[PDB]
């Protein structure tokens, strides 16, 4: 029957007998969410033209602000912030969120989809939250996932016991569970990458890429897309199959991609779906931090896509 | 100060004296495209799943409808018709109208953006209205755009004095125009086409994608992009800059694309702007049709870009 | 087939033959009344209570820019202006438009039904605009109608041949046509008034209200309704029938409803659509203003118990 | 800062220390409402005028399957059905709730203001859940409230600590507390009746009326408001002070309001808010029901008003 975001969340919060703080946590994030997919449809653009009477500096409010007021956070790293906003006393709870508000902000004049990554760990060392308590391997994560703006708006929600997707309706405000315990196909037919950077790939990733266009055994190659917005290249992978590759290059050595809050979130949602995440040399979700903002370079998708890439560095090593 | 579209379509209608036949057809296209935005971003699918207890197919039907309704319409070509529509003579204005009501069908379910794509012709000749009046070349176009259903919802018009957008205000249900008289760059920055058929483009085309990844100048490269809907890349090129690409290969040696309402509208527009359409061999807008469902080559974006690619093509020749 | 308001006035501008200057004023107030309606609902609110960091005054602007904007306007007379705005030679037009942005602003905090009226001249003499223009009999209007938020918002336009009921589908914003040549009921079981100044009704006013509740001819009493706000109880008075009065009393000698942007817009609607509207001396559409801000009894509803009231007033004569 | 009901429902299930179902009703309920609320403002509509591809019934169908949805409920009483509904053993939880789906549906056609009426028990006699479970004294009320489809739609929650009212972002599908600890004016100074039964009122009614247009000591008469909407009527009262009444009369010798899902918690919000509601000889809250569809007089509104009825019911007897 009818399954709602904050009747699913309440219910796993019985069943995991919690003191309904991260419940709480999750619902502010819900409702930071319905904010900034109502701001990026562009709802009241009539007023700024003059009928009389910035998104993705809005959507850092929206998202601070309804995370401060859910009194279960206590330290938070934004990409648009260069510090981790460690929240009052007065305020605080167990939680630590790593987020991107507005990922893809580059494409928002060309009215591409964007998405808003999160990922939650859990205070361990108890002393005086500051930004140490972010340096944990995603491994650690309690949860995860993203919400993408595109034709229409999803939130994708990961923990311990699996991958569920939410459609939000906006006729009433409300996500509903369009489907449970996702997982992604052993092997897809799609590969995703910025092939304008072929000049600075490394012999692994060249000779997979020419592999999926003139394959040995004469099969169908592989289809190419690149929307240029993770939340969108990673949320098609889930769903359709693939893999999806943004590697070191020149001007990115360590990749372009970062780990807190990009990386780590999908490559947590990857793995729960069932899926393989990947740096090339060791999983992305083992990596212990350093940097808050540090970056990492990362392949997810289809496990026997991501395998077969993985054999390719193993050889050319 | 602020201006709709539906203000827009009249004081143009005014300026050039019209019966008002075409203004009827403009706003009831308006309409429709606000009707299926809605669908797309899924309000009431609540209901769907029992809260109280075929998408591309309700769009054409909104649009079929709709369109009948204005009374200024006589033939209608669908991308989801086998044959054209002839209208009821009640209902018969001069006006015919190819649309492709939701292009990226495909692209549905994993929440990618899709638009609607029209070409709007004035019957030629007098007798019984068949198919044989949308058979016409782009040229003969009065009027032609899109409407892309992204992060948000924009309407693109192109006519004889230019081309300009309105963005969809949600809130009030009214296109407010934000950009006009667009014209796009001389010369952009990506270039856009499906590199997994790399196997099969012809020499041309493969020479010129190896010129934007190894420029032979030591030039910066250019950047890829390929949402994979083509109102998404088209609206990105128009907006950005650059080259979208689908040539043909064993996808058809005729290329993938329609050219009555999907290339034609998309030239159209491009021409408008600043830019050039081309099949490698001769102007899209330019093309006799032979029958309505007639796929072609094409080319399109910045001129400077399309035309360098057009001298490869001649070395070739 | 279903008709839009857009479509209906373009469709009887083109019988009227217009200049289409009547049809852009009438697709300006559209807009308006869909932005204020909106506001009203309250989409937003989240803002103002800090979610990331008067209405009828927003209202006012609201109608006075989308109107100035029209270029159809040149003297607009409203509620919160003491002195009539008069149109920027730019924009100026011959239309004359009397408002209350929104009537009933007192039943604002209890969230009471409230809604917009509007009266519309042509500017009649040759002469620079002013306040005189305005000033013309209601018997000399153009256009009048009102749109009423309540439990729904509804357009109701009433122009020479008859009245009209559009609903709007908040959806895609666009008022669906949803009644058309509507009558009022010879003869109504609702009569309304505020009862609350019994000890000031002059004795006409008091003896039918006695005969409404203790009926001579031992028949069954009418049913008392009185919300509190003009534009609701006019509404219900069309729609099921019956009576709504508001005559004078120490609530000044001439009554608390203006003349040019209450009594006649709805007097117009009232006569349009089969009733009477009168002071209980003379039909208010026959009113010499003297002021634009000047006030004047009212009573209007079905025919039959106008007559039965209008007939106890001669007999007091 | 921002509080949603969301977060505020929650934070108070943890005070109380509750195992979270009864949180998990009143997220049902809140879900329920924005449903209704999208329903009543017509949203849609275009699709019923063949734009092409009930509301009392439909608002049933959505709280009685939200409601048992939420496992938290065992019996429920509805204004629409003849008998008790007994949810499946499946289903059950330990909550009764009496509820009115869409009070003052006859209302409907004329677009006033209508809301949902709802009461909830908890279930003591632990026998197989029936009827006679819901026929309990509203003083045992744990939780009443409403919502109402006015100008803007508002929800008043009141239980054991208070009145608190939220109103509706429909941009966001959230409801915002806007107002804490509710508490109405000790004196109003409007009175609210259906004067139309005049003929039938007793002497007590009769009196006290007349005491409010022409007051012993020359004060200002009470001014008169009637919706017809009982939610509406009631709202008013709480907002701005005053009396409601809806005694017994000849068509209804025990009035025509029924007890549990309209008098019991319209009294509960009452006596929470620091009003009183009074049959005029007890207290509504201390009956107790024989027929969940039994019928009762209702009084309601400041305590100094309410009180002055109550010493003329005295007198009269
Ligand atoms: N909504 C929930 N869904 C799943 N697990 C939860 C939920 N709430 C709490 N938990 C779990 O119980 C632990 C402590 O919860 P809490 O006491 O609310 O901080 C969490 O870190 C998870 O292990
Ligand atoms: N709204 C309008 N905007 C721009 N051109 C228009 C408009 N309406 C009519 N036209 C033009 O005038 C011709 C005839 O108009 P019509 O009588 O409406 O069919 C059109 O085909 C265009 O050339
Ligand atoms: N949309 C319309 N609907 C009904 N009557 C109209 C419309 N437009 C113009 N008229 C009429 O024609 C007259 C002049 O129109 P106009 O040239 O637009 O000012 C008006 O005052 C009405 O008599
Ligand atoms: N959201 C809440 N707000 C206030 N009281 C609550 C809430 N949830 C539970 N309670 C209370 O605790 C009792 C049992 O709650 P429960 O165990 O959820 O059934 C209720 O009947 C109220 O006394
Ligand atoms: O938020 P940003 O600054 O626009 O960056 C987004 C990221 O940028 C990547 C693509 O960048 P390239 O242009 O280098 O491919 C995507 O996969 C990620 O969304
Ligand atoms: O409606 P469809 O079947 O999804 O077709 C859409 C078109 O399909 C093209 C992409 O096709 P490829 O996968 O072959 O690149 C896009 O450019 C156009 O939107
Ligand atoms: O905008 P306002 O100040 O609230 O005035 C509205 C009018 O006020 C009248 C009611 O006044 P009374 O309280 O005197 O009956 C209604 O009939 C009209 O809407
Ligand atoms: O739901 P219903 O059948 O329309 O009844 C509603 C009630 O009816 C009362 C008014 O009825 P009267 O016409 O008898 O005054 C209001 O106070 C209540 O909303
Ligand atoms: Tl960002
Ligand atoms: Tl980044
Ligand atoms: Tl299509
Ligand atoms: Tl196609
Ligand atoms: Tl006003
Ligand atoms: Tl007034
Ligand atoms: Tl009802
Ligand atoms: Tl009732």
């Amino acid at each position: 029957n009818i399954v709602t975001l904050t009747r699913f969340v309440m219910e796993q919060g019985r069943k995991a007998r919690g003191t309904g703080e991260m419940t709480q946590l999750l619902n502010s994030l819900c409702t930071a969410v319905k904010a900034i997919s109502t701001a990026v449809r562009k709802a009241g653009i009539a007023h700024l033209y003059g009928i009389a009477g910035k998104l993705d500096v809005l959507s850092n409010d929206l998202v601070i602000n309804v995370l401060k007021s859910s009194f279960a956070t206590c330290v938070l790293v934004t990409e648009e912030d260069k510090n981790a906003i460690i929240v009052e006393p007065e305020k605080r709870g167990k939680y630590v969120v790593c987020f991107d508000p507005l990922d893809g902000s580059s494409n928002i004049d060309c009215l591409v989809s964007i998405g808003t990554i999160f990922g939650i760990y859990r205070k361990n060392s108890t002393d005086e939250p500051s930004e140490k308590d972010a340096l944990q391997p995603g491994r650690n994560l309690v949860a995860a996932g993203y919400a993408l703006y595109g034709s229409a708006t999803m939130l994708v929600l990961a923990m311990v016991n699996g991958v569920n997707c939410f459609m939000l309706d906006p006729a009433i405000g409300e996500f509903i569970l369009v489907d449970r315990n996702v997982k992604i196909k052993k092997k897809g037919s799609i590969y995703s990458i910025n092939e304008g950077y072929a000049k600075e790939f490394d012999p692994a990733i060249t000779e997979y890429i020419q592999r999926k266009k003139f394959p040995p055994d004469n099969s169908a190659p592989y289809g190419a897309r690149y929307v240029g917005s993770m939340v969108a290249d990673v949320h098609r992978t889930l769903v359709y199959g693939g893999i999806f590759m943004y590697p070191a290059n020149k001007k990115s050595p360590k990749g372009k991609l970062r780990l807190l809050y990009e990386c780590n979130p999908m490559a947590y949602v990857m793995e729960k779906a069932g899926g393989l995440a990947t740096t090339g040399k060791e999983a992305v979700l083992d990596i212990v931090p350093t940097d808050i903002h540090q970056r990492a370079p990362i392949i997810l998708g289809s496990p026997e896509d991501v395998t077969e890439l993985l054999e390719i560095y193993q050889k050319h090593a």
